[PDB]
């Protein structure tokens, strides 16, 4: 009997928690600055700030059911992106970054794979929330090429507008070779400095000439290139580099004195860059035999030189994080007494980092570095017609955190009817980062919170996430309810406990593990085919609970609910359209303030519930010409950022930021935009 079982991997792209969004998919939704946003649209995903403090809350970045965007793990062809760690994690989860779904040019993505929960663990490290996979296009060894550009027109400027052009080529190198090469140019403006203004919360004295910024913008070079050989039947060598250079053009948290102000001097320029080199050498390897081989290194280098913030008690400094990756796996079909395929793996990864932050304060330190090794087991097993088991085992070592054990299971029942019962438990695992391990790593914050440091007795988070899902498919129907429930533990956030003063009576924190928190929901899918010609796709995602359980707060602020879907029509073989709507239930912030105390009056301010709705046709003019045009927020409904979530100062005293409760972020108006894609 030659058939053979698919590899667990493959299997679990099956899950009830996954989702899968084509080029075709990405070609037909134009992304302005980031392809997150069409990343949110899969159940079980927002676009949410990294603290739940409201701190950065323009910066969005994906959010896996409720877990917070530091808990989405993205790969990219299936490598892990570490560039974040070049950025210090402030005191309260906040990042300065833009997240890492920018790195590849949106023109550039064969694929995206949303893994939530149970198939997401299996990833290692980081995979907490889930795993946003990245998959690009691929040459065939023949001439083929293209020439794209994109820009979009807000109706009110103050919304900073976006333009961004690229190229592809790939063709044949020789006998057995053949190469890839991309490059990228984009562009965002910053939002108006004053766009928050008449919206901004209450505030005074020495806070009144002050206002909640805007979104900053990019700036965004890339090249990329690859070299594939292909040595023998299903056997193949690949070498890739490629350089990126990220960019902001300014405007904080604060970009608002209508003075000419610290603030008002950087608004517009560059504060703050990320190049990052990434190198990697691939040998996948095939048999008649059904066994498989996917060996990989990479090399990631990243430079994070920005222009400090503050102060403690225009020149960059930088810090140089290094990355290296080691994997090596062997998929083997075998037949004991039912048919299925096991797969054995290794990984080596070892981060290096070289800061510039010693603060005299008055903790000098040059180097950090960790190792984390792996094996792997995973078995996809047929042990029915109908019935599929997936037991899987990694185990980790890391270098200053120790030993993790994580197990997983899936598993697939038909039930007749073409329907299907789906369930998965698996544990997640998220080591600490340089930062949050090291004493000399420390954070001064005015108050006494007063000094915060590394620790290096933190335990790694870990998390039991689990689904069951029901699901009912055929002939372009689909309906599926899923429920999903994360089990969090130890999760790395501030202390809640002095450690004891300093040589001034001043207070010292550590980093430190919560204990548990947990997040809970449901998940929903529809798909009717409603002509030959006309399709209707919806998801829903509802939230039953997020909380961390000591502090009995909220563990990321999104809707209670999100409802996404999509009306498109194939009026021409050459011309669709469709129209996009978006749900959004209540956005409830934090309960309770620093201290513990229950959030009061404007710091509970709730966003009601509001919809997005947009519409836009794609005209494939030759089979070498396409244009898009569509408009984005058809209604113009807005949202403006207040400031943070809570207040700062006192309401009655003579100096004070009133909170802004969930309205800490802008939602952009009526934009319209036109893509024109070139090929061959």
């Amino acid at each position: 009997d030659d058939t053979i079982v698919v590899t667990a991997a493959e299997q679990n792209l099956q899950a009830p928690g996954v989702s899968t969004i084509t080029a075709d998919e990405i070609r037909k939704n134009p992304v302005a600055r980031d392809v997150s946003k069409i990343i949110r649209t899969m159940p079980g995903v927002n676009l949410t700030g990294n603290s739940t403090s409201g701190q950065r809350g323009n910066n969005r970045q994906i959010d896996i059911r409720g877990m917070g965007p530091e808990n989405t793990l993205i790969l990219i062809d299936g490598k892990p992106v570490s560039s974040r760690n070049s950025v210090r994690q402030g005191w309260r989860g906040e990042r300065d970054t833009r997240g890492d779904t920018s790195w590849v040019p949106p023109e550039m993505i064969e694929r995206i794979e949303v893994l939530r929960g149970p198939a997401a663990a299996r990833y290692g490290n980081g995979a907490a929330g889930g795993v946003v996979n990245i998959i690009t296009k691929k040459g065939s060894g023949e001439w083929h090429g293209s020439w794209d550009a994109y820009f979009n027109a807000p109706e009110h400027k103050e919304e900073g507008a976006t333009k961004r052009t690229n190229f592809s080529l790939t063709g044949p190198l020789g006998d057995e070779f053949s190469f890839r090469l991309y490059g990228n140019l984009d562009k965002t403006q910053a939002d108006a400095w004053d766009i928050n203004q008449g919206h901004q919360s209450a505030r005074a004295g020495t806070y009144a000439t002050t206002l909640p910024a805007g979104r900053e913008g990019v700036i965004n070079k890339d090249i990329n290139g690859v070299v594939r050989w292909d040595f023998a039947p299903l056997q193949s060598l690949e070498l890739e580099a490629g350089y990126s250079r990220q960019g902001n053009l300014y405007a904080g948290d604060t970009q608002n004195t209508n003075s000419d102000s610290y603030t008002r001097s950087k608004y517009g320029d560059e504060t703050n860059r990320l190049y990052r080199q990434n190198y990697a050498l691939t040998w996948n390897g095939g048999w008649d035999n059904g066994v498989t081989t996917s060996n990989w290194v990479q090399y990631e280098h990243t430079r994070n030189s920005r222009i400090p913030e503050g102060l403690a008690g225009q020149d960059f400094v930088d810090i140089d994080l290094d990355d290296v990756m080691l994997h090596s796996e062997v998929n083997l079909p075998i037949d004991f007494l039912v048919n299925q395929t096991l797969t054995l793996g290794t990984e080596w990864n070892q981060q290096r980092m070289k800061d510039l932050s010693s603060n005299t304060q008055a903790d000098r330190s040059p180097y950090s570095k960790a190792e984390i090794f792996s094996l792997f087991a995973e078995n996809n097993m047929e042990l029915t017609d109908s019935t599929i088991v997936t037991p899987g085992l990694r185990f980790d070592h890391h270098s200053i955190v120790g030993n993790n054990w994580s197990p997983a299971l899936n598993i697939s029942q038909g039930l007749g009817d073409d329907f299907t019962l789906k369930m998965g438990i698996a544990r997640a695992y998220k080591a600490p980062s340089l930062y949050q391990t090291n004493p000399n790593y420390i954070l001064y914050s005015k108050g006494q919170g007063c000094y915060l440091q590394g620790n290096d007795d933190l335990k790694a988070e870990t998390s039991i996430n689990k689904e069951i899902g029901l699901e009912f498919k055929r002939d372009g129907w689909l309906a599926g309810v899923t429920w999903f429930r994360n089990d969090y533990r130890n999760k790395i956030e501030a202390g809640y406990v002095a450690v004891g003063q300093n040589a001034v009576g001043t207070d010292l924190y550590q980093w430190d593990n919560v204990p548990k928190a947990v997040v809970e929901g449901l998940e929903g899918s529809l798909n009717v085919p409603v002509s030959e010609t006309v399709m209707w796709t919806n998801n829903i995602t509802y939230m039953l609970k997020s909380e961390n359980k000591t502090t009995g707060d909220r563990l990321s602020i999104i809707p209670e609910y999100t409802l996404n879907s999509t009306l498109s029509w194939q009026a021409r073989e050459d011309l669709s359209m469709q129209t996009t709507f978006t749900w959004y239930g209540k956005q409830q912030p934090k309960k309770y303030n620093y201290k513990g105390q229950p959030a009061v009056g404007p710091e509970t301010k709730e966003i009601s519930p509001y919809s997005i709705v947009g519409l836009s046709a794609t005209w494939d003019v030759t089979k070498n010409v396409s244009l898009t045009g569509g408009v984005d927020n058809l209604f113009d409904k807005r949202l403006w950022r207040a400031g943070n979530a809570q207040t700062t100062g006192d309401l009655a005293g003579a100096n004070y930021i009133a909170g802004a409760g969930a309205y800490t972020y802008n939602e952009p108006g009526r934009t319209w935009y036109m893509s024109v894609n070139t090929h061959f």
